[PDB]
């Protein structure tokens, strides 16, 4: 799944990837699953579809402090900008 | 850019799919850029490469921090699991 | 999403394609997340992977009982085979 | 087909792995075959769409079992919502 | 699911689409289940995948004699070539 | 362009599969030049692709007699539909 | 298409369909071609054989159209097409 | 980048591939410029974007020529219908 | 072609894609050409395609000239960093 | 991610490769970044969006420089147009 080979790849780049793309698809679950929510005209699969929505939310931030955890960068810049106020660019 | 039409959804969740597909893209800027690390062999190259590499985290954080923002469950979880200590799924 | 247009959809089978394509990316979530336990070499990440492999089977199933509860041949078809014994294209 | 390399996977995770996608592609024949059924204008095909769209739900009924006899999460999992009556998230 | 839009589009031609793309789905699905029988080293697994192998053809075949009925130049070229001897050349 | 890997196959599996994907990209090729028919508006470039789509099908039948000689279901099951009268679903 | 249909001249929609036209012969040219050198079983293999060169000619036919429809078309097919020598 | 793997493939099937795509990919630059052409609302971006267009049909057209000195039936085929007159069918 | 609705962008959004999906086309195209230059053992192939790659690439600069006319923040980035001398991430 | 096998690949041409790549991933980003700057309703989101659309146009520039120090013809063809006044054509 890797773009690169993994012998080129040191074994933390390699479980770093599998992170990220792990984040990846948990958010594009939680957007899915949201416009879904929003259309759907049956409301048991409504509630379904938005519990899985918020437990895909969930695997998401397991899944982030992981990486906050294991790469110097995503610790600080995590930091620098979330639970913050004030203009989140400017932070 | 979205799965269901845009007259059936809310005004919020568009707002809210535009940044999760930018986090989407961050991430996955940040992986590729890293194993182009990993395989660069020219090292002017691989400084470039690594420079944005963290770029895109940042430009993940950003994003994130607004989902955090505009989301209840975000905001929930985010706070349940970023910089703790110990086993992350306790 | 939909392959034909909305319009000369009936409302149910739009509702039946949410839950299908909820269930499949479930399903694939499932797998991908099963290959990565495998092959991680951070004991982390793979329990944190785990729990969210299972997470998305149990989205899985809450969705198929949806499509079962609310499809004449599903609810058919799935209690022919769940919960047998015995070679499954024997029953 | 894999996402990871075939050397690092148990062979049962390859297992379940070709019965996961096949079932996704059942599903997704029984959602195609659905909606041609919808908008089919000729009453024929119709007939053979439908005919063929349930053989698909059986097709990944079968493979559901043989996921629920060969992984004890789907086995839990199948046996706390299938066949219930009320409200699914309960 | 059309390239063309529909407006432009005779309904009999979006019907056999339908036709046929019903078949390429079924054939692909043939294609992808026989090899995960000689693949696949459960042989339970083996069993229903061989099964529903079998299910995908018949659903090709049948979506196939509607193509047949419903369009004189499926119906002659099917005519030419199946059930035949000699080389197909 | 298997999606298991050629070592498992066995080499009649894999010509099968060139004759099934052969199969798939001439019924495409039917399907998107017969829509292309519809819409033109260049009557020269119109029957250029109705030429080309009829010999589409004549690739496909040729190569669909190729699997009926080769494969026991195949024949059984297109001699079941093909060339009948009455309900396909029978 | 791309763009959407309502900002684009109905002569470049009708070049689209000669062109991806020729693009899909092409491709179903290479990949016959590719089949032949791999089948082992050579009934399939006079087949695949026999269907790329009518996918080669499916592309000269399209290509002809788009010579005769387009200006440059015709100025750089004439150009380059039965020479002799180096082609740059 | 090939549809069956590299080992069972000849060299020179490898290198039609590469000419093939070649070509396909100018085609489609060529479409996708034009549509551009059409849409563009900036003079300048379309006067660009046509000169590369036509950059593109020629590189379609060299590589069009190495395919024709380099397969029996490429000649047969672009000699039989390029350049004629009348009912291309 | 754009990921958002037309009627939502402003045409000169929208006329930028048009020049920025050009650029990325003419990069791909030279990217491939270059491997195929590489790895052909025929050399008129390899003459042909080296030709071209080459055109792309005259492709790209000119379409990213445009860009760099329109827009102020290509013509700043464009202007720190190109025709410079020692570190790249230095500019 | 190549098309070509690496064995066959100078090592300079995949570094461009890598280059090239990424360039065309930053583009891509600015692109589908300012769609959004355009057509979000939320003014603190269009922030975060439009300062990071301009971070990608400056890696797209680094890393443009890179491919200009390393390809004769890049070096070339970005000398006579960037930065220049009039007539692009
Ligand atoms: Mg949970
Ligand atoms: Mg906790
Ligand atoms: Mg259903
Ligand atoms: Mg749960
Ligand atoms: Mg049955
Ligand atoms: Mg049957
Ligand atoms: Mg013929
Ligand atoms: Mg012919
Ligand atoms: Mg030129
Ligand atoms: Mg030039």
């Amino acid at each position: 799944s890797t773009h690169e080979p993994l012998e080129v790849l040191k074994e933390e780049t390699v479980n770093r990837h599998r992170a990220i793309v792990s984040v990846m698809e948990a958010l594009e679950a939680v957007d899915w699953y949201d416009q879904r929510v929003d259309a759907s005209t049956d409301p048991e699969l409504t509630a379904i579809l938005a519990h899985n929505r918020d437990e895909a939310k969930e695997a998401a931030a397991m899944t982030l402090e992981w990486l906050r955890r294991n790469d110097a960068k995503w610790a600080e810049h995590l930091r620098t900008y979330l639970f913050t106020e004030g203009p989140i660019t400017a932070a």
